[PDB]
């Protein structure tokens, strides 16, 4: 579906997921959204409105990120993105989130 | 589990998912529910009460459908069902939902 | 990620998932948590705070379990754990939950 949607506007219709931007690049598992003051990696496992394996290498390590889930969000310092998981520091603790639950991961430009 | 449950009554115990019907057919990834005034394709990735690869070919294109998610629902005109995704028109916009998040997709008979 | 976290404290940061314990064993798809008065199998598909294929063989059949989902919980008598699914009796009815939606499954010691 996303293959030929580069340049399309895209938004999350989930009320708690404040993402409205443009699709800039697309990868097998996820796609990159330019949201103006922030970028996001949007998961193909997701609910998206529209109007090379992964792009997570784009997310800056050490930066404060917002990981959106289907039912909430995790905000903290990005530690690492592994093969299956995103690790974010909240307080002095590591929050692990499996990638299949990461609906979107945004960071400021 | 669903292999030998044809003829069983089945319901969604999620409060916002108003599905109560009978299992009529079963496929590798999903099963078909006759709910009287509506049919549904129920995802094997789901929470179900009970008391050939896919059945999504049964859903009429162009019809108004209700896509139930774990935490809400998407209602609009069915555009297409692809290999990985369901596309529904809400307003004049395409809502994409990955199949793994489609808990059930119902349409009126 | 979990490979070398045996002995780490682990908790669910989801408000409705009251799990705080220690990682005792780890398997390809899930890991075992000792929570003092209860044990849990935690899914690697999950959100976890930290500070051989599966361990579901540890859960006693017939026991009252609590199956935590991303947005709620199912409590009843464990019937079976199959390859893809957990079956729990609530009332005199079978509740099926696909394993990918089982965030954690706890039982009392």
């Amino acid at each position: 579906f996303f293959t030929n949607k580069i340049g399309c506007n895209v938004s999350s219709p989930l009320k708690h997921v404040d993402i409205v931007g443009e699709i800039v690049e697309e990868a097998v598992y996820n796609f990159l959204i330019d949201a103006g003051d922030k970028m996001c990696v949007g998961n193909k496992i997701g609910v998206w409105k529209v109007s090379r394996k992964s792009l997570y290498a784009k997310v800056p390590k050490g930066i404060g990120v917002t990981v959106y889930l289907a039912n909430g969000r995790v905000q903290g310092r990005l530690i690492d993105i592994g093969v299956y998981e995103v690790l974010v520091e909240e307080v002095g603790d590591i929050i692990y989130i499996h990638k299949d639950l990461v609906y979107a991961l945004c960071w400021p430009k």
